[PDB]
């Protein structure tokens, strides 16, 4: 039996991994959402799947990053596969055009919140068997990309937060860890549908630490 | 032919350096700046001496002191040639599971939002003068693509988001003939600050192509 922890599952993506995750045989699913009152179809997943448990985050909320842990404990000794989802993307366009709070609001929901998350619960994954680590990053925070696109505060904390990924990966290697940063894909666009089957064949497979890997496997310039 | 320079934490380090070598130039106005030039002794001793040399109040932590160096710069020039982002901080190194909550938040607000916001402020200054030059004082440390076999932590993260919106930067202003580059001062291979100030004028007066991430010694860093 294996330990899935899923964050931002309410809608998009992340409740077509946890749609998924949830069909498959003995598989625990924690899945938050900010709001899990208001997590409509997250709260009928979970009654028909009761594998599938519901908790609060907010990724922006240290208060709530503070509880993460004691919250997944509840349910859980251990985590197999970290997957950060839960992000935003509200900036793009010129640097003279992005304001202040654009460039702080990026930073503490894309960059802080999935580093405090990862902090609290390293315990419950430590204790658990796969040792499998997933940012959701985008293809728009690689150095060494050009889309024809500026992505201002969104794609500045996607870049930051892989720097991180990448270290962290690094850092983890003695403890047999396997760390990525996954761009989802474009969701040519594709359904969280497709998105998600990718993604939750890549959790299952990934076997070495350090890649920056698209939906599909192949892997991504840093 | 009178060309105006500002650099940002002037008071120590590579910027005291700059100002010091941009001093001996011959019509070379400099803005320097300080967090606290009432104890800026050598940077004052400079400028007592060098009256091109104009100290400047800047915390580039700080959005109120970041709301007043426009109309403060103006009141010593109507333009600046050459923008030198330097003032930052690396206090954050090693491990993240040993890097606390406000080590991530002083790198960002001090070495990503400082500069973006002292750049936004400073830009209508630089559109007006003649070099339309921009640096930003990065570290080959926040390269996405070179491997030292340590953790830069904070530092690394607050270098490494820089540089991303450094390179679009240079993107959005070229079609204004601006330069842009994000450059590594050196080790300070060890090099002393007078060194890499000697290195980083040359560079600053000779670069003339945008979006590069280049060493002092003029040579291109991989993003
Ligand atoms: N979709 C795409 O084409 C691309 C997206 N990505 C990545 O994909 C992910 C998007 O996943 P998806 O679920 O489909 O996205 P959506 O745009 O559908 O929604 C974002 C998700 O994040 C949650 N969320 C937003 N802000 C917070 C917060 N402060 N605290 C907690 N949860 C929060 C949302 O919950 P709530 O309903 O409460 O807002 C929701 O679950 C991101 O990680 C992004 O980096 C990367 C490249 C392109
Ligand atoms: N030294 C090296 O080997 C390397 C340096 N660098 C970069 O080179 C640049 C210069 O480095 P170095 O001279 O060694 O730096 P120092 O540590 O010697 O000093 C940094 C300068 O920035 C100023 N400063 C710090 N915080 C603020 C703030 N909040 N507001 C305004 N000014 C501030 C300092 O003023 P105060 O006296 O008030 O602190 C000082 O003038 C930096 O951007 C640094 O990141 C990068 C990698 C290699």
């Amino acid at each position: 039996e294996q330990t899935y922890f899923i964050s931002g599952a309410n809608r998009g993506i992340g409740f077509s991994v946890v749609q998924r995750l949830a069909a498959k045989s003995g598989v625990k699913v924690i899945a938050t959402a900010r709001d899990p009152a208001s997590a409509t179809a997250l709260n009928e997943l979970a009654k028909e799947n009761p594998q599938v448990k519901v908790v609060q985050l907010d990724i922006s909320d240290e208060e709530s990053i503070k509880k993460i842990a004691k919250n997944v404990s509840q349910y859980t000794d251990s985590i197999d596969v970290f997957v950060s989802n839960a992000a935003i993307a509200k900036s793009f366009g010129p640097l003279l055009n992005t304001p202040r709070e654009q460039w702080i609001e990026h930073f503490f929901t894309n960059v802080l919140g999935p580093i405090r998350l990862f902090q609290e619960l390293y315990p419950l994954i430590k204790k658990g068997t796969q040792k499998k680590v997933f940012f959701i990053s985008s293809n728009a925070g690689s150095l060494n990309l050009d889309f024809g696109l500026d992505f201002s505060a969104f794609g500045q904390s996607k870049a930051a937060l892989n720097y991180s990924t990448k270290e962290l990966a690094r850092q983890l290697k003695p403890e047999n860890f396997i760390v990525a940063a996954v761009h989802p894909g474009f969701v040519t666009k594709i359904t969280p549908e497709e998105s998600a089957a990718a993604l939750c064949k890549l959790f299952e497979s990934l076997n070495t630490t350090g890649k920056y890997l698209s939906y599909d496997g192949t892997e991504l310039p840093w």
